């Protein structure tokens, strides 16, 4: 008719680069550098598409035995306590 099946891994992960669910409203992504399997909108400084694994449902990435994020669950070396955004601190 118009299109056979889904287009490309690029439309998929582009759905990631953006924010809100573009193609697969429920698809899940597993970056094995932060050890997190989560839905598309992980905003906090998120690893690349270089070690990342995609699925239709999190029941798979769980059947994998990975970390279920449905609450873009944050974590930077104690976020509340410490910080230092840059490395220009000596005076003042
Ligand atoms: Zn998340």
């Amino acid at each position: 008719m118009k299109k056979a099946t889904c287009l490309t891994d690029d439309q998929r992960w582009q759905s990631v680069l953006a924010r809100d669910p573009n193609a697969d409203g429920e698809f899940v992504f597993a970056v094995r550098t932060t050890g997190i399997f989560c839905r598309p909108s992980c905003r906090a400084r998120h690893a690349l598409r270089e070690n990342v694994s995609f699925y239709a449902n999190a029941s798979e990435a769980l059947a994998a035995g990975f970390r279920p994020c449905k609450r873009c669950q944050p974590d930077k070396a104690n976020p509340r306590q410490h910080r230092l955004d840059k490395i220009t601190h000596a005076c003042r």
